[PDB]
């Protein structure tokens, strides 16, 4: 109940929201149907419009107006945004030349530049260039401030997941809003857009910027606006708040626009109907900067023009229906649209088997436009699994398509022409970022970056300490004039051992063999220096990775590669080697196909054995440094050490071999040498973090050799490719993958064909950031370069997406 029999006189758009039975006057009260009886009268005045005219100048203050052009309207803080243009001969902000803001120019009593977040729903990144002629104010923000060509949203590219990610810096699996629609089995509650359950706080995890601000003594305007409140009224309310007394005045504000998302759904991303919404948004920005100019706040506020996601072309006729794939389609609940999430309809159905459902959806139609996944098998770059609200079964939908349950769900719910939600690396889902103010840089373009990074920056601009989030704090310092946060490198926690020759061949009883006994001092001191590290500078280009947890591991040096070998996991954590453009691929000689060699530096007890692989009919093995890439016949025998060996399903060896035999050399010659760091990953609880020894769920049968869930590689080279990867002066270039270690290739529908037709497409799908691998390995890379650490942080968040323009 709400007693609407109170008043809002003086309380219009109050900042401290009251609770029932007191009627509300806050910018959200209509969404609760809770406002006082006179809220519309007193707070949403519409009389005479939103602009001044000449004949209104110097008028007699008539309080019924939506805004005022009376001579006293400034001291009251409530002029129309164009008042000083019409009445005082001044200029619109957009008509003023671009002028560098070298220092904040704030009025007295402003303790810091305020931050205004101007968020636009569905603002596809390409709008910045394609719509530039009809958005003059935004183009001035973009070109004078700091901008990226696009900003990568989080998956799913949906409204609530991305708005809350912006506000928290957290992947949706951590902050809990993993769709616009969710079922939580622990609550037995549902989150929808229709209803009041979404207003309950048990859904919203982490700590958003407004809580973070408040907890640290910075006041925040209330970020959310009920739909009915006109944009003009939101802008003015923000301006009014900026005129409050110093002790009352918030320091961070938000504006939200439903456009161009709303129209982009009806008319598609580039419908002719889309010019006008882009014009209007720009007008809204124009009113804000005009109103800031009237407040002498236009070279003092920091403004973030930011989108939540893009918009793709989608029509009802491009819909895949599960009724054509399954028989008993009523035994499942499907969350539909641009992604699919399947669970059982009834919790008391023992005939429900997710395996038969995944199988009935796998490569069934020749060109089918979605692909089923168990969520732990999703590309680790999406980080979309570690939450009970994410159903076990997931459908990744090709851009431009939908997935539905039965046809009747599409025609009893054509209509729309735009949608979003797809994979967050799709070009159409990319959105915008622009920063403008004294704390941003001037006329500076910065590379694309992920929106999980912004929360740390907004904390910087506001002087706040960020709650723990998934940003990499300092990877965006190159957007800032000042307030850059200077991080130190994490300290190494385990130091390695450097073992020498300590065991004899006969101490090993591993079941391996090698046709190698067909073995000079003119080059025997040569191979001694190799095993002590004489060539480590060629293959460990950016220093060894630091182990950020407590474990026992050895550094092993070889002519062609160095490893960091773990006695706890009986395999390297990392293996590092450089391949120049000149390097030649070689075969595995016929006599060495089944060669595996004891490593006289590592005890038998801390070594894999070959019998375990003979006995496990499902498991085979591979090598981290590839034998194909040896530098000489004599070096090749090092690639066959038991300490270079890792467990691999035969189906994954198809993939892994083609990467080592073909792609590494292809990349060496395209990029003028590459340095490659490879290794295993264990993520059996799909939380994106390195498993501990007691969390392994699978071993090579009859052994303590743990089976990785993934294999990674980090391919580095010189950004200026006219310098070899091993003689690089300047910035670096990187790509990486986290490949799922799976016993089939069902993810790849074309895997019955030659590896040249499918393997690299799979690797592209599972591209990763270096940062992602660090979470999964406890390793810290790039510890010793010539570059600045901030630059190195940006590199580690770099993601290579293989998208066009
Ligand atoms: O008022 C805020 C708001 C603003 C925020 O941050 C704005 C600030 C950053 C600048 C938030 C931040 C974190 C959490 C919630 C937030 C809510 N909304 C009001 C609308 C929108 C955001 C929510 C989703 N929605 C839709 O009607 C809708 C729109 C497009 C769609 N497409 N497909 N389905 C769709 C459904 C109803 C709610
Ligand atoms: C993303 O950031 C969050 C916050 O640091 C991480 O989540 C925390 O993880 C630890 C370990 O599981 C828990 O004790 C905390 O309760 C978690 N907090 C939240 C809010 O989830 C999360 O692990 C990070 N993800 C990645 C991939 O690094
Ligand atoms: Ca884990
Ligand atoms: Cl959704
Ligand atoms: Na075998
Ligand atoms: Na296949
Ligand atoms: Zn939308």
């Amino acid at each position: 109940w709400t007693a609407t029999s109170g008043s809002c006189k003086g309380r219009c758009f109050e900042l401290q929201e009251v609770g029932p039975p007191d009627c509300r006057c806050d910018n959200l009260c209509k969404s609760y149907s809770s406002c006082c009886h006179d809220f519309d009268e007193l707070c949403l005045k519409t009389a005479r419009g939103w602009e001044c005219t000449k004949d209104r100048c110097g008028e007699v203050r008539n309080e019924e107006n939506a805004c005022h052009c009376s001579e006293d309207c400034l001291s009251r803080g409530d002029c129309c945004t164009n008042y000083q243009v019409v009445c005082k001969g001044e200029s619109h902000w957009v008509d003023d030349d671009c002028e560098e803001i070298k220092v904040p120019e704030c009025p007295a009593g402003f303790v810091r530049p305020p931050l205004i977040i101007f968020s636009v729903d569905g603002f596809r990144a390409s709008y910045m260039k394609k719509g530039s002629k009809v958005m003059p104010n935004i183009e001035k923000l973009r070109s004078c401030g700091t901008h990226a060509p696009y900003m990568r949203p989080v998956y799913p590219t949906k409204t609530f997941p991305n708005l809350y990610t912006l506000a928290t810096g957290l992947y949706p699996e951590s902050h809990g809003i993993v769709g616009n629609s969710m079922y939580d089995p622990v609550f037995d509650a549902s989150f929808h857009l229709r209803g009041r359950e979404k207003f309950n706080h048990r859904w919203w995890g982490g700590q958003p910027l407004w809580i973070t601000a408040t907890k640290q003594g910075v006041r925040a305007g209330t970020f959310f606006w009920s739909v009915s409140i006109p944009h003009e009224r939101r802008i003015l309310t923000i301006l009014q708040w900026l005129s409050l007394p110093d002790n009352e005045r918030p320091s961070v504000y938000a504006f939200y626009s439903e456009q161009p998302d709303f129209s982009g759904h009806k008319y598609g991303p580039f419908g002719p109907e889309m010019t006008n919404p882009l014009r209007e948004i720009d007008k809204t920005v124009g009113q804000l900067m005009d109103g800031l100019k009237q407040l002498r706040l236009h070279r003092c506020v920091n403004v973030i023009f930011v989108g939540d996601h893009g918009m793709e072309d989608v029509t009802c006729d491009r819909t895949e229906f599960l009724s054509n794939y399954l028989t008993n389609v009523d035994d499942i609940t499907l969350v539909p649209g641009t992604l699919g999430r399947i669970r059982a309809k009834s919790i008391n159905n023992s005939k429900y088997d997710p395996k038969t459902i995944i199988a009935a959806l796998t490569c069934k139609k020749p060109d089918q436009h979605f692909k089923p996944y168990m969520k732990q098998h999703l590309p680790k770059r999406l980080h979309y699994a570690n939450n009970r609200r994410i159903e076990d079964i997931h459908l990744l939908v090709d851009r431009r398509w939908h997935v539905a349950r039965k046809p009747l769900d599409v025609y009893k719910k054509c209509f729309f022409q735009g949608d979003h939600g797809f994979d967050n690396k799709v070009n159409s889902m990319q959105t915008v970022f622009v920063g403008y103010g004294p704390t941003f840089k001037y006329r500076t373009k910065v590379p694309p970056f992920e929106n999980i990074e912004l929360y740390n920056v907004m904390c910087d601009l506001l002087g706040l300490k960020p709650a723990p989030n998934n940003g990499t704090h300092g990877s965006l310092n190159h957007l800032l004039r000042t307030n850059t946060f200077r991080p130190t490198m994490p300290d190494e926690v385990s130091r390695p051992n450097y073992p020498g020759i300590m065991y004899l061949q006969s101490e090993f009883d591993l079941g391996c063999t090698c046709d190698d006994k067909v073995e000079n001092k003119l080059e025997e001191l040569n191979k001694r220096l190799h095993t002590k590290g004489s060539t480590k500078e060629r293959h460990l280009l950016y220093g060894r990775p630091a182990v950020l947890y407590r474990t026992s591991y050895d550094i092993l040096y070889h002519t062609d590669f160095e490893s960091g070998y773990s006695e706890i996991f009986l395999m390297p954590l990392w293996t590092s080697y450089t391949i120049s453009k000149q390097a030649e691929v070689s075969s595995i000689p016929e006599h060495l196909t089944n060669c595996v060699r004891p490593d006289v530096r590592v005890s038998p007890g801390f070594s894999q054995n070959c019998l375990a692989y003979k006995n496990d009919k499902q498991m085979s093995y591979g090598f981290l440094f590839p034998p194909y890439l040896s530098s000489s016949p004599e070096a090749k025998y090092d690639a066959f050490l038991v300490t270079n060996m890792v467990p691999m399903y035969p189906a994954f060896k198809r993939v892994w071999a083609y990467f080592q035999r073909v792609l590494v050399k292809k990349y060496a010659s395209e990029r003028n040498g590459v340095n490659v760091i490879s290794g295993p990953i264990f993520d059996y609880n799909y939380d994106g973090l390195r498993d501990t020894e007691d969390e392994i769920k699978q071993y090579v049968e009859g052994s303590s050799i743990p089976v990785p869930t993934h294999y990674y590689s980090i391919i580095t080279s010189c950004l200026d490719f006219t310098q070899p990867a091993d003689k690089c002066d300047g910035p670096l270039s990187v790509s990486s993958f986290i490949l799922p270690h799976r016993p089939d290739n069902d993810e790849s529908c074309n895997s019955s064909e030659d590896e040249s037709k499918w393997v690299e497409e799979l690797m592209k799908m599972h591209t990763a950031r270096v940062r992602d691998i660090e979470h999964l390995t406890g390793l810290d890379f790039y510890r010793k370069t010539s570059r600045s650490y901030s630059e190195i942080l940006t590199l580690k968040t770099y993601l290579h997406t293989y998208e066009s323009e």
